[PDB]
């Protein structure tokens, strides 16, 4: 698709065997999400921006779906209020900046 | 330029008389510009991340050169540890996300 940046580029993705819109973004190395239900080994983080930094929980091998994309990575929950999609699962679906 | 996303989207900018590098950031609606010697009068706003909530300056209708292209806009300057570069100015260089 070609998302033109005139509005917040969000987008529905599939976890858990649940239904999300999540923001992609190019400024995040990491995925994000908010607090869910998710099964298996998680793991402690830490991350922070503009503001100060939060604490995360580490999850790998999971499964996620964006726009009708399937797509194998590392997520991190925690309590932002947008659920993130960040470099390591925007080059995974093929996406590229233009301009 | 078409961008891939295996790196930060790093690219360089000329402002204020002084040559920077910025991120270009799609999760970002306005420009944070790292804390420089920025001539004009301000209004600081505060803005909101996923860290907490910094306090900036903002400087409306300041001309910024992204990556050889040129756009007129509001940037905020501030706390910030990398320049970033909302869909304030993104909308402007032309800049569309594909995949």
């Amino acid at each position: 698709p070609q998302i033109t940046l005139w509005q917040r580029p969000l987008v529905t993705i599939k976890i858990g065997g649940q239904l999300k819109e999540a923001l992609l973004d190019t400024g995040a190395d990491d995925t994000v999400l908010e607090e869910m239900n998710l099964p298996g080994r998680w793991k402690p983080k830490m991350i922070g921006g503009i503001g100060g930094f939060i604490k995360v929980r580490q999850y790998d091998q999971i499964l996620i779906e964006i726009c009708g994309h399937k797509a194998i990575g590392t997520v991190l929950v925690g309590p932002t209020p947008v659920n993130i999609i960040g470099r390591n699962l925007l080059t995974q679906i093929g996406c590229t900046l233009n301009f």
